[PDB]
């Protein structure tokens, strides 16, 4: 089935998924240059103060830390939200080495990792329902670049020695999101899709401008998961990423001046 190799990679995924070749895939490359400042977008709200993290899953293509959402607990609202979005689950996409690895580009420059965290309509009532309709999902997008470490992100490090195989998953409870932030919430957004199949059209894409910074020792452990199931030979989980999409009809709008 689908994955990010030769034989079954993002240039294969067209012929299951029709949509791949669809009118407002991602991710995409972000022109700084040709992005518009939208004084319609209202201030942007990260709730994250009652997060109920509950466990970390291997699922054969990234790592999953997955939340309780059978309450208003943990939520995005505002930017150019209408309503209110409940998180369900965060993950990464990461490259080989440090000069690729994201998924977004901007200015068609590639940042080592790129954080996904993913929530759903509340309009919609569950999360199944909610990925068959156009404002469905919206999904925070954080670049992450090689420096200094990230405090926040040491307690998802440490713990992914214990899940290194397609299907192992952890306890992961009593983890604050909070931690994964930059300082500033200026942001890029537009419509899009999932960028794995079934690569469904109901994504609104939120980008923030400023990286977090990661160290070089933690990424090094990201690149020691694997592919591959336990007791079968060894494929580095690594380069997990699809490239950019045309663009087609949409405009990027910018947050900030
Ligand atoms: C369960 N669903 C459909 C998804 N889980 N993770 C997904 C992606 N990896 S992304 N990048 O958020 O579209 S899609
Ligand atoms: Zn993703």
């Amino acid at each position: 089935h689908w994955g990010y190799g030769k034989h079954n990679g993002p240039e294969h995924w067209h012929k299951d998924f029709p949509i791949a070749k669809g009118e407002r895939q991602s991710p995409v490359d972000i022109d700084t240059h040709t992005a518009k400042y939208d004084p319609s977008l209202k201030p942007l709200s990260v709730s994250y103060d009652q997060a109920t993290s509950l466990r970390i899953l291997n699922n054969g293509h990234a790592f999953n830390v997955e939340f309780d959402d059978s309450q208003d607990k943990a939520v995005l609202k505002g930017g150019p939200l209408d309503g209110t979005y409940r998180l369900i689950q965060f993950h990464f996409h990461w490259g080989s080495l440090d000069g690729q690895g994201s998924e977004h580009t901007v200015d068609k420059k590639k940042y080592a990792a790129e954080l996904h965290l993913v929530h759903w309509n509340t309009k919609y009532g569950d999360f199944g329902k909610a990925v068959q309709q156009p404002d469905g999902l919206a999904v925070l997008g954080i670049f992450l670049k090689v420096g200094s470490a990230k405090p926040g992100l040491q307690k998802v490090v440490d713990v992914l020695d214990s899940i290194k195989t397609k299907g192992k998953s952890a306890d992961f409870t009593n983890f604050d999101p909070r931690g994964l932030l930059p300082e500033s919430l200026d942001y890029w957004t537009y419509p899009g899709s999932l960028t794995t199949p079934p690569l469904l059209e109901c994504v609104t894409w939120i980008v923030l401008k400023e990286p977090i910074s990661v160290s070089s020792e933690q990424v090094l452990k990201f690149r020691k998961l694997n592919f591959n199931g336990e007791g079968e030979p060894e494929e580095l989980m690594v380069d997990n990423w699809r490239p950019a999409q045309p663009l087609k009809n949409r405009q990027i709008k910018a947050s900030f001046k």
